[PDB]
């Protein structure tokens, strides 16, 4: 009976569900697609690290680390956020979970709070690979093409250019998530100039909001992470090197 699993719970929105081992009363995720597979399974394959959800196999039904905390998008106050201690604690191990997926060579190209999941301890794990791709491969880099993520937390680029590479655009949405994460509120539909609050942040107009609301520490990551030219952005390293970064905060 050790491998009987009862499925007890959806978890979310294509679903998943809650499965507790009916010997063990282990609990995991059960990811149910009807029956891009192939790849989800294969990249889950390659992940081993605390901040990304463990893969344990698939008989379609994904095996896959199952995260009590829930999502990242549930401890967001609107308009309000988290506090800062808090934030900067999520943001740490988004980072240390981005490096690594960004070490292997994979891009997960759909970061937002929906897929950023937090274990019994509030751990931040970075969830869902079905967008994930690789982009570095026997230490050669491949440009990006598709259109792939959610576009309030999309990079620029994507928009406007034909190919764009692939960690600036993760940086980015870490941004946006750090955003949402310290105003409870999203700055912009979509990063583009037909969107007035886009401009108005590229024009440094952070008298409003949401910026208004972000201490000028925090603030000035999220100058340099959301900056328009890919190139131009502020990369992992560097951004492990801010002031804000390592600033210690405590409730
Ligand atoms: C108390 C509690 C715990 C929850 N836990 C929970 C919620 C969700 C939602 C489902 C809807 C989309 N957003 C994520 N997904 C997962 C996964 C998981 C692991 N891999 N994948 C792909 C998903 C593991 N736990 N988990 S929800 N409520």
């Amino acid at each position: 009976f050790v491998e009987d699993w009862d499925l007890v719970q959806t978890l979310g929105e294509g679903e998943v569900q809650l499965a507790v081992n009916r010997v063990t009363e282990e609990a995991v995720a059960v990811k149910i697609v009807d029956m891009n597979i192939k790849k989800e399974i294969c990249i889950n394959k390659m992940l081993n690290h605390e901040n990304v959800v463990k893969f344990y196999g698939h008989r379609q039904y994904l095996f896959l680390e199952y995260c009590s905390g829930g999502e990242l998008f549930d401890r967001i106050e609107p308009d309000i956020g988290m506090p800062e201690p808090d934030a900067q604690r999520f943001f740490h191990q988004l980072m240390a979970g981005v490096v690594y997926l960004h070490g292997i060579g994979i891009t997960h190209r759909d970061i937002k709070p929906e897929n950023l999941l937090l274990d019994e301890r509030d751990n931040l794990k970075i969830s869902d690979f079905g967008l994930a791709t690789v982009f570095r491969y026997n230490n050669r880099e491949r440009l990006l093409n598709k259109m792939c993520g959610t576009l309030p937390y999309v990079a620029p680029e994507l928009l406007k250019r034909r190919e764009f590479h692939a960690e600036p655009v993760d940086v980015w949405s870490c941004g946006i998530v750090l955003t949402a994460m310290l105003a409870g509120e999203l700055p912009w539909d979509q990063p583009s100039d037909s969107c007035q609050e886009y401009s108005d942040w590229k024009e440094k107009k952070t008298y409003l909001n949401p910026w208004k609301k972000i201490d000028s520490a925090p603030l000035a990551l999220l100058h340099k992470i959301l900056v328009e030219n890919p190139s131009a952005r502020i990369t992992i390293p560097d951004i492990k090197k801010d002031r804000w970064y390592n600033k210690p905060l405590k409730k």
